[PDB]
């Protein structure tokens, strides 16, 4: 996870598409250790998206250089159907799966936790889900969800997964906790980007 560490913003806060690609792909294959093929339609919506916003960079990568030269770019180029458009609409929903990723992991390095329950993840993976997806699901999604929480492995089991290599859990956090902070400073961005483009949509699927 800190083996690709994600680069820290410029001063100008401009997100350069080449390298947070490259970064954020090494976020899906994590998936598949987690221990259920329950995940797999997960990675598949996350790399799904991926793959979007790279085929529309492969076309011009100096035009869509930056992240927010696709969301201009594309507004421009498409009128009325944008932003439920192109690379625009693949990273609106990339946003809310790295955000999730975001808000569980902090959640866990935080030492959130139900008292009752300590050794599962699940107070964490249902936060994370409430701030980053719920709100653009309806009820069938959201029932699917509740189930597939139940696939969730033991914190202890997760951890120890991500350490893939000898080292405590306490190293372990330490280590999320740095992958964190330029983590968290993209997607922040990111989401600016969106609000301030007026590009960020409610629909619900
Ligand atoms: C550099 C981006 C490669 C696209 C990978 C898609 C699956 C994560
Ligand atoms: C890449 C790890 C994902 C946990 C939800």
């Amino acid at each position: 996870l800190a083996e690709h560490l994600l680069k820290p913003l410029p001063a100008d806060k401009q997100i350069e598409t080449g390298p947070f690609l490259e970064a954020v792909s090494h976020l899906p294959p994590f998936f598949d250790c987690l221990g259920s093929p329950v995940f797999t339609p997960i990675k598949a919506d996350i790399s799904g998206n991926i793959t979007k916003i790279k085929a529309v960079y492969d076309t011009n990568p100096a035009k869509f250089r930056t992240l927010q030269n696709i969301l201009e770019v594309e507004k421009e180029m498409y009128g009325a159907e944008w932003p439920k458009v192109g690379a625009t609409l693949a990273l609106m929903w990339l946003k809310r799966g790295l955000r999730f990723i975001q808000v569980f992991l902090q959640s866990i390095c935080d030492g959130e936790r139900d008292e009752n329950h300590p050794n599962l993840i699940r107070v964490n993976a249902t936060k994370a889900y409430e701030m980053a997806l719920k709100k653009y699901h309806g009820w069938i999604v959201q029932k699917i969800f509740q189930a597939a929480l139940y696939a969730a492995p033991y914190k202890s089991d997760f951890l120890k997964a991500l350490s893939k290599q000898n080292v405590t859990e306490e190293e372990c956090l330490e280590k999320i906790r740095l992958f964190l902070v330029n983590y968290t400073a993209t997607i922040d961005v990111i989401y600016e980007m969106y609000t301030q483009m007026n590009a960020e949509l409610n629909y619900k699927v």
